[PDB]
């Protein structure tokens, strides 16, 4: 099964700056990459040729944070803080997971979404209902793309009509686990705790449990609201900061783990995310639409922290990672103007790193056009935007402001075309 | 010449709320909005009905600042705050447009894409050239849409590839004064100093003189920039402030004056806006894009000051009024967060109302559906967008946040078709 690519080449296989390779060379053998080079090497003549001439052909975009069973809020009801939010719109729409039929009708609407912004991989938070969690599984692994799924565990302090007990949760959790852990190699399984103040504690040490026994990765979120963060450390009175609480289950950093916006973390939650390893997944729209802040973002890149992009889908307005980029990359030009200009604003390239190859990293070798990395791709079709008057670098830039899913001409992952 | 109207009204009489009409008509006379109702009455029963069905059907964007001459610059170079930016992309570019045939082809793919946008009235600034701004006054006239357009002064301290001197700068801005000031009816020329860096006293002096022998209107910049602001100060040792220097030669209200940006802008300066009647042209995007700060809004509209809303385009990356009104919404929403919750974010229509009926008023009666208002109008097709689940409230959100151009079916100034 071999496949060559022709096209204009732009990734980063570093944050700071952009690998260029006009009219270049990919080639793809069982969906890894073989050979990147501007020349077609002899020991593939012969093989047809899938040029895309004066395109633009960059990695997939990885979203390390986005709430699935959200779709339908998108654009809608935000006029509420992080907890009221919640109350209002959030809850009362994954409720209605608990029926599969409209867990099969939306989850249906947001993968298609996925696909046409041009998500490869995808780190989601699906609902607590065991069945409609189910049903993204099977339908993500019918997609074609990568994906990090999550039922979410919550029984502490949540509506009656969206509400769990932590013994049944555990089992579900568990059930699905052995389900799908070795059937796909790129839908996996993933622990997802909601948070602190929705998990009580016999539940997170059960998921601790969990994680630690199949080896799995988990996913919640971090400090992403003064009211909620004052609610983890009056729930949790032992606690000096709120990541402190994830720990002492198991569920920060033992194995690969995601926390959410982190926004207002103290000095000690940084250096303990740093010294765990944990992944933060800044979401810019999110922070902006619920009014949370602004995450300082070269503060956290400054100590070496890995930091990913998330849309988180619903409190975040757009499925599309490259709006993502950009208000990322608007959010730390304030960031760099309240600071005096000492904290540098993020590049072009250092965002499009955090969107392909950093977070591709979560997902295995995706997110750069280097030998072994699997061929996850996006088709730009620039035409549209007046691409004879800009180097290859300004044509991705402006896709990324000015451009949207209709320069999105063809989709790949795992060298597959996804549809 | 009568036209009829039929499709689903949203539009905002006051900035608080939305004012819906479902299946509503609007009869059009000679341009002006004769009547807005539910039900068609029988004095027309035999006119033919342009019936949008459930289409929604808005009134048209106004976007009171972007820089024309700077079309080519969007989406790229807005990695320097505004002193350097102007020096090292935006003059350069602005240069070029001593060539009318660089000026004619870059303004003609400025007004298809304002168009495009639903922009309907617009206040441009071109370039110091005579020849290419009287070019843009044309083409805008040719196109059908509604513009103030200004010829910009800029004599003091500029690169000598961008200069020119205060007597040639008054001659061909009275020039072009004689020239269209009845010419159009929606496209009007308006006094453009640049602002207060780049403009000599005798400059200020003479545009001034202008605005007041033709009693035109004045438009300009203001406290966008810390280093800006801080060479103000330095050129006129004697100011209390930056918004002082333009109401000393009479550029701050005599007549109606728009001053973009107002991020930093003292307590004193607020209180003479407010008294001079100034209306601030909020400017979001370009806000974030050169790092220059956020504005208080809600402080601003607490005091009773006009507020509309800007591209400013090059610096602002889009031509879409409605990508403002979200960053706007998302700015406001990060000031309340900063005061405590205090100082609410804004509303949707409250945005709305600032691109449409506020920034219309600018122009004259255009900016809402009501009699004696110009039918300036866009009708949205937001089919993509599955449109049977929501309100029609929830639908312009929808379109604002997750739509584009490509929801824009047609669009209308004075009654109008605008291809
Ligand atoms: N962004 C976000 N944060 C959360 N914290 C708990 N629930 C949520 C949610 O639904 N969205
Ligand atoms: N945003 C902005 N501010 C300015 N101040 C002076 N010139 C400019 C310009 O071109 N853009
Ligand atoms: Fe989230
Ligand atoms: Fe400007």
């Amino acid at each position: 099964n071999l496949k060559i690519f022709k096209g204009n080449l732009i990734f980063t296989k570093t944050s700071d700056k952009f690998t260029i390779m006009k009219d270049s060379y990919i080639v793809v053998i069982d969906g890894k990459i073989a050979s990147v080079s501007s020349n077609l090497p002899d020991k593939y003549k012969g093989n047809p040729i899938i040029d895309f001439r004066n395109n633009i052909i960059i990695p997939g975009m990885n979203d390390l944070h986005a709430h699935a069973s959200q779709y339908k809020n998108l654009g809608i009801g935000m006029d509420k803080e992080l907890l009221p939010w919640l109350n209002n719109y959030t809850f009362p729409e994954e409720a209605k997971f608990l029926n599969v039929d409209y867990a099969k009708k939306t989850y249906g609407r947001l993968i298609k979404d996925l696909i046409k912004n041009g998500t490869t991989r995808v780190a989601l938070f699906a609902t607590l209902h065991k069945d409609s969690t189910i049903e993204l599984f099977n339908m993500l692994i019918k997609s074609g793309i990568g994906a990090y799924v999550g039922k979410v565990n919550m029984d502490y302090n949540c509506p009656d009509y969206l509400t769990e007990n932590y013994i049944t949760s555990l089992n579900d959790t568990e059930e699905i686990i052995l389900k799908y852990k070795d059937k796909s190699n790129i839908v996996k399984p993933i622990i997802t705790p909601r948070f602190v103040p929705s998990c009580s504690n016999e539940l997170m040490d059960g998921l601790g449990k969990l994680s630690y026994k199949y080896r799995l990765p988990v996913q919640s979120h971090l400090s992403e609201n003064l009211d909620e963060i004052a609610v983890v450390k009056s729930l949790h009175k032992k606690s000096n900061f709120y990541g402190e609480v994830y720990d002492k289950f198991g569920l920060f950093g033992n194995t690969p783990t995601l926390m959410a916006h982190c926004i207002h973390s103290s000095k000690e939650e940084i250096n303990l995310i740093k010294r765990n390893n944990v992944t933060i997944v800044h979401c810019p729209t999110s922070n902006f639409n619920l009014g949370s802040g602004m995450m300082p973002v070269r503060k956290y890149l400054n100590l070496g922290i890995n930091v990913v992009l998330g849309s988180d889908i619903s409190a975040g307005h757009t499925c599309s990672l490259f709006k993502v980029i950009a208000y990322a990359i608007q959010n730390s030009k304030i960031k760099w103007q309240e600071s005096g200009k000492k904290d540098m604003f993020l590049s072009t390239s250092e965002a499009f790193y955090m969107a392909t190859k950093k977070g591709g990293s979560f997902f295995g070798k995706v997110g750069s056009f280097e030998e072994g990395y699997d061929f996850d791709a996006l088709v730009i079709n620039d035409s549209n935007l007046y691409p004879e008057d800009y180097d290859l670098t300004e044509r991705l830039e402006r896709f990324i402001y000015l451009g949207d899913d209709r320069n999105i001409m063809k989709r790949y992952v795992c060298g597959n075309e996804i549809f």
